[PDB]
C-alpha cells in the first residue's frame, strides 16, 4: 500500500503530563546456597549456617530462606557481563514509557537521563525506563539487603525494630561520607559496631581482621563472631522505596 505516514517531525518542546501507574507485580526466585557453618537458631531451609529447627527437618540447614544471595556477596563483578544491573525493589511502570522491573532481578541499564534519576533498561518483562534508586550494578555492596546507604542511627532502630536474633545491617552517614557501621540487633537489643575504613581503602570493626572490601567483611562475621556479639545471621530489607514525583524520565522526543 503506497501511502506515506506522519512518521517523525522533528524536534519539539516538553510538555507537562505526569504519567503515574501502580500494581502488585512482583515474585522471583535467583535463589542459591554459600553456607557458614557454626551454632543453631530455630528455622528451616537449605545451606549450613544454622542447623533447622528439630521438629521439621526438609532440608537440615536454614539460611536460603532469610539471605540466599550470600554466593552474591563473594560473587565479584557480574555473571559474565561486568556492567551488569540488578533490581532493588520492585517497581511498577508509571507510564508505557517507562518499565514494570521484578525485585532482585538481573537487568541492564543502558544510559541515564539529563539529572541521572532515570536509565533506559531491559528486563526479562521487556523496555523501559526505570529510576536509579530502586536499581544498583551486581558490582556493588548494595544490592544486599543489610547494605540500606544513608541511614541516620534512628532510621537504623527502626529497621530492626522488627529483627530477630542475629539481625544486621550496615549504614553509611549521608551527613559523614566513607563512615559506616554494622547495626546488629542480638538477644532484643540493638549493638552498632565501627567499620573502620584504613587509609588504602581497607574494611574492618577489628584491628586484627582487615579485609579489601566489605564484603569479605560480612563474610567473615556471619562465619564467625569476630568482634561481634555473634555472627551476622538475618540481613535486615530496605525501608523506604523512593516516592518518584511527576517525572518524563527522558522521553519528550526518545526513540
Amino acid at each position: 500500500m503506497g501511502q506515506q505516514p506522519g512518521k517523525v517531525l522533528g524536534d519539539q518542546r516538553r510538555p507537562s503530563l505526569p504519567a503515574l501507574h501502580f500494581i502488585k507485580g512482583a515474585g522471583k526466585r535467583e535463589s542459591s546456597r554459600h553456607g557458614g557453618p557454626h551454632c543453631n537458631v530455630f528455622v528451616e531451609h537449605e545451606a549450613l549456617q544454622r542447623p533447622v529447627a528439630s521438629d521439621f527437618e526438609p532440608q537440615g540447614l536454614s539460611e536460603a530462606a532469610r539471605w540466599n544471595s550470600k554466593e552474591n556477596l563473594l560473587a565479584g563483578p557480574s555473571e559474565n557481563d561486568p556492567n551488569l544491573f540488578v533490581a532493588l525493589y520492585d517497581f511498577v511502570a508509571s507510564g508505557d514509557n517507562t518499565l514494570s522491573i521484578t525485585k532482585g532481578e538481573k537487568l541492564r541499564v543502558l544510559g541515564y537521563n539529563h539529572n541521572g534519576e532515570w536509565a533506559e533498561a531491559q528486563t526479562k518483562n521487556g523496555q523501559g525506563w526505570v529510576p536509579s534508586n530502586y536499581i544498583t550494578p551486581v558490582n556493588s555492596l548494595e544490592k544486599h539487603s543489610w547494605y540500606h546507604g544513608p541511614v541516620s542511627r534512628n532510621a537504623a532502630e527502626y529497621l530492626l525494630s522488627s529483627g530477630i536474633n542475629g539481625s544486621f545491617l550496615v549504614r553509611e552517614s549521608e551527613s559523614s561520607p566513607g563512615q559506616r557501621s554494622i547495626s546488629l540487633r542480638y538477644e532484643g537489643r540493638v549493638y552498632h559496631y565501627r567499620i573502620n575504613t584504613a587509609s588504602d581503602g581497607k574494611l574492618y570493626v577489628s584491628s586484627e581482621s582487615r579485609f579489601n572490601t566489605l564484603a569479605e567483611l560480612v563474610h567473615h562475621h556471619s562465619t564467625v563472631a569476630d568482634g561481634l556479639i555473634t555472627t551476622l545471621h538475618y540481613p535486615a530489607p530496605k525501608r523506604n522505596k523512593p516516592t518518584v514525583y511527576g517525572v518524563s524520565p527522558n522521553y519528550d522526543k526518545w526513540e
